[PDB]
Formats: C-alpha cells, sequence, structure tokens
C-alpha cells in the first residue's frame, strides 16, 4: 500500500522523463557525457546525470519523493551551466537547453503532481 504510493510515483517520474527525452531540445541530455568525445569531463564534473541514468535511478527505487527527482533533474542542469560557462554560441545554446529542461520539468510536475501525493511520500520516507 506503501508499496502502491511508490509503484505510482516511478510511474509517474517515467512518464515526465520519456517528455523531457523526447523533446528535440533536450536531446544533448539523453545519454552521458561520451568520455572519448568529452575527455575532461569526467574530471571537472563530480557528479555526471542524464535523462537515461535518471530512467535506470527510478527503476531501481531511488526515487522515494518528487524531491528526490527534482535533484537529479537540476543537477542535469547546473551541470551544464558549470561546465560550459563562455560567453560561446556552443555554450550559451546548452546552457539555454539547460535551463529549459529544468523549467519545463518544474512546470509539468506544478501542474500534474498533486502535493498531498507528494507529502504522502515523503512522510513514508521519513518513516522508514
Ligand atoms: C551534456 N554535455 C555537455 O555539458 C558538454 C558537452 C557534451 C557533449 C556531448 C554530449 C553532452 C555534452
Amino acid at each position: 500500500q506503501e508499496e502502491d504510493t511508490f509503484r505510482e510515483l516511478r510511474i509517474f517520474l517515467r512518464n515526465v522523463t520519456h517528455r523531457l527525452a523526447i523533446d528535440k531540445r533536450f536531446r544533448v541530455f539523453t545519454k552521458p557525457v561520451d568520455p572519448d568525445e568529452v575527455p575532461d569531463y569526467v574530471t571537472v564534473i563530480k557528479q555526471p546525470m542524464d535523462l537515461s541514468s535518471v530512467i535506470s535511478k527510478i527503476d531501481l527505487h531511488k526515487y522515494l519523493t518528487v524531491k528526490d527527482y527534482l535533484r537529479d533533474i537540476d543537477l542535469i542542469c547546473s551541470n551544464a551551466l558549470e561546465y560550459n560557462p563562455d560567453r560561446d554560441p556552443g555554450d550559451r545554446l546548452i546552457r539555454h537547453r539547460a535551463c529549459a529542461l529544468r523549467d519545463t520539468a518544474y512546470a509539468i510536475i506544478k501542474e500534474e503532481l498533486d502535493e498531498d501525493f507528494e507529502q504522502l511520500c515523503e512522510e513514508i520516507q521519513e518513516s522508514r
């Protein structure tokens, strides 16, 4: 029954993630940064994160709340802002997309997540 709650949370998180993942603006965030393509990445960004990995984490029951989930979404975003801070187009584009990923994710959750559902998730997690 609490099990039911987390399963529902997972169903909700997979759907939101799929909707972000098929958005063409967010293509760059769908897969881990390839270390051959970007050799120093794994040096600078201590905690890589991507939408692929977010899917795996959902399935590994790593998110017990929407808060936990959005921490990883924000981490996708802050990684991009930190790794790509320059004034050039390539960096400004990724940053702009990073911010849109973040805001879209929040906006979907704000319209579609019941807050009492979140609150329940939080209270079950707090009791374990
Ligand atoms: C997320 N990201 C970056 O933040 C920087 C370079 C890059 C290259 C290929 C794929 C993803 C990339």
